[PDB]
């Protein structure tokens, strides 16, 4: 029915939590996975990450303890979506923001701090936890240099894994019916795993509870496990650091499971693919550990992943399949880049026009006057035409009609004025694969050597897809 | 309380609507409304668009009339959201995905649809409804050419008003109490409009609906109020087309406002910054169309504006201060550019290099072993020193000390393998402004002529803005 949003809410920080669990059951057939994968999907809050939560929370005990006045300055290391928490509670409730992040977090993150009205001061990635250039040593020093400032220190603040003891693990009790067998979540500041997985553990004692820390970080337990790549950098935001937080409970948390880099983008690739969850990296992280860790379970038994982060914090970043290439990263089994792969292989553009059958595409300088343009078209028999400037772009007669009648073309304007100014250029060596990613992104694809051979759209390669 | 995701779900089409609405105050008293301006965040369903609603409801009226079986294709043109839904849709219940769009819209879109497994064919920009370049006639062509295929076509599909007049309307109804003043919402296909305002206008007879159409489409009445720039394109994506829709029911609303480009985007990205909501632009200009419809009532009143799309699909392109000062949109009246335009106006790093008080920064090749380089830090009496090659970054002795305690730093280990690899450029002659921008994205900034005077961090520009 409708209960918790049936009304009309004060502000944004009412719409933090309260997210669906999905079963992901495409996924589990995917994997061969027999048990219940179920999703907490913390990228559907309004902020669109785990971290809101918190960040309203914090805020909360500052001002239930009175100790949060108007017009006072918030200084919070993060690696961003605490970052975007706490600016969504200050611009709401009238605080100042500022951010210390690290060099390694993606650029969405710091633009949406940005449109959030919060400073931005990043930190060196290679710096350790201790240095004063450290994204803590920074906030720190801030917090000295700067009045009215507090530093809400998500890693030591009891509000971080309270909450999630005290809302949030509720949420998936009470949708899971108290019947929990496992319980697979990512060890960042490792709030949410030592909140939600104690109050799973006192009310479902027969519960494993899996921690997914990063190769490279030192929380896994124990030791011979964080071996793989000590303290080497890796590209997966939100889990893993080179100390134990302070709110980090590591003796409620049973297993330890190790996740590289490309594990978790080629499984958040495939849960973007196979379920249609709009979601992170981390994310990938936490469902390929409890792929992993979940193995040996059965039918019937739930074993229940958090999602933390939305897809828009790395929107150029990783789903962009450019960059998982330049980072030597599988995409996934079932992708668009491998089904090119596959149809077109080494197939050039050379080979599509050999086999269709003599570059004769009219080509005119951009400025005629349309009757002109429109005689010589008749007189060749061509439909399209290419114009160009002393490359401008294609122009079919259908649009010229169309648009005379429509208003937009004059019969002594200039063809630049009505023609198709999208293109994209490509030469005869090029592959197939690439004019379709480069088709991705416009109409038209034409070639050059500048004698250009003709024209080639989504229906010429369809259609020589058809002749195999 | 919890009842619509109090279990466990099925899948992500059943994480589709259920949307809060959001009482925006903060946004009210900025731009003097006395109103209450309530928003429905149509941005916070699991697609993150109020289309995603048709997508699924066209997939169920399809199967509900046996028309689609499994294996069977799916074509539809469409500016982004609805290619999204019915991707979705396709992925969970196992059909295939093609979209055909303009390359007017955002490349987040494309990218979208291309990790859910979709075709991508795109159509030029300038082309009319009428071209079989349109991406409405190359989806004609494409379903002539396919087999299995089938175009939902929501502009003529009756799903697409009928679904917002059966849940959409009735969730604003029935979380504003039956009391509803005014509803402002934009005119795309014009099914939410249709179908809302006749929803609403059968409950709450009382209620002007007020449609936004940009500055560019031909769908206000009377066309006295489209000739302001006639067929112009524009930036916006999701409203106004070049005819009158199927479903657009343009007899039940009553007003209609003109919305450019700059008022749209201004207004989004004053939405993000006071209210908080991670929206898109063309939620900007139905909000804009609000500001100006609705002016005229009073305190109590309830003027509800939908807000159809999330920020995700328009991360590259307008939450970047980037291209909206490429397209010479004004920012906002609060925003960190003014914010550092006020404070720093024109000075340059010239300046604090004069103010602060030569230049001597160590340097060395790069490759020294660690022992020779903080002999040279002890004898030179600097904390820091830069390393370049024959630039490769800033080293510090804190992170000296701390990586070789770390066990990540060997005695005659190259100093290059613990320097800060994260670095930007910059010259003196360069404002402040600039500076600030690039410590958005870098921890340091330094200058060069090659040689280099000091290292900039964002605590010098705190000081120097202390200075005044
Ligand atoms: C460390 C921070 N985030 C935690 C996080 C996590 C781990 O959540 P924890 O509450 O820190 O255990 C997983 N995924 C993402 C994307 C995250 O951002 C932060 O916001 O400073
Ligand atoms: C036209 C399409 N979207 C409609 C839309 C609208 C208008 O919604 P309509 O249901 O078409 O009236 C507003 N904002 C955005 C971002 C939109 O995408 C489409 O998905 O093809």
């Amino acid at each position: 029915a409708d209960g918790p949003y049936s009304g009309i809410l004060d502000s944004v920080l009412d719409a933090i939590g309260n997210t669906p669990m999905v079963r992901m059951k495409r996924l589990a057939k995917v994997y061969g996975l027999e048990c219940d994968l179920l999703a907490k999907c913390e990228f559907m809050s309004a902020g669109g990450s785990v971290k809101d939560r918190i960040g309203k929370a914090m805020v909360e005990k500052a001002e239930r303890e009175g100790r949060l006045k108007a017009g006072d300055t918030l200084i919070e290391p993060t690696s961003g979506n605490t970052g975007i928490g706490l600016a969504l509670a200050a611009a709401v409730r009238g605080y100042r923001m500022i951010v210390t992040m690290p060099a390694k977090m993606s650029a969405e993150k710091s633009n949406i701090m940005k449109c959030l009205g919060a400073e931005i001061v990043r930190t060196p990635t290679e710096a350790a936890w201790n240095d004063e250039n450290s994204h803590m040593g920074v906030a720190a020093k801030l917090q000295r240099e700067l009045e009215n400032a507090h530093i809400l220190d998500q890693y030591n603040n009891t509000a971080n894994p309270m909450v999630h003891y005290d809302v949030t693990a509720e949420e998936i009790i009470t949708q899971c019916d108290g019947d929990i067998d496992m319980v697979v979540i990512g060890a960042g500041t490792g709030g949410t795993i030592t909140g939600i997985g104690r109050k799973i553990k006192e009310r479902c004692p027969k519960c494993k509870v899996v921690g997914v820390d990063p190769k490279g970080s030192i929380l896994a337990v124990p030791d011979s496990l964080n071996d793989e790549k000590r303290l080497q950098s890796y590209e997966v935001e939100g889990i893993g650091y080179d100390f134990v937080p302070g709110v980090l409970d590591r003796k409620v948390v049973d297993e330890w499971v190790k996740v590289g880099d490309a594990e978790s983008f080629t499984t958040a690739r495939a849960i973007i693919r196979n379920e249609g969850l709009f979601v992170g990296g981390s994310s990938g992280a936490n469902v390929w550990g409890a792929l992993q860790a979940a193995r040996q379970l059965k039918k019937g038994q739930k074993c229940v992943v958090l999602l933390p982060d939305s897809s828009r914090n790395y929107m150029s970043k990783f789903i962009s399949d450019e960059w998982m290439a330049e980072h030597g990263f599988a995409p996934e089994d079932g992708a668009k880049v491998k089904e090119r792969e596959k149809q077109f292989g080494g197939a050039r553009i050379r080979d599509l026009l050999s086999e269709t059958g003599t570059s004769d595409v009219p080509f005119v300088t951009a400025r005629l006057s349309v009757e002109d343009v429109i005689k010589m078209m008749h007189e060749t028999k061509v439909k399209e035409v290419i114009v160009t400037e002393d490359l401008v772009g294609v122009l079919s007669e259908d649009h010229i009609a169309h648009s005379l009648q429509s208003g937009r073309c004059a019969m002594q304007s200039p063809v630049k004025d009505i023609a198709f100014k999208k293109l994209a250029k490509a030469l005869p060596s090029a592959y197939l694969r690439d004019v379709a990613k480069a088709l991705d992104f416009s109409p038209y694809v034409c070639v050059m050597d500048p004698h250009f051979l003709g024209v080639i759209t989504r229906i010429d390669l369809l259609h020589w897809l058809a002749t195999k």
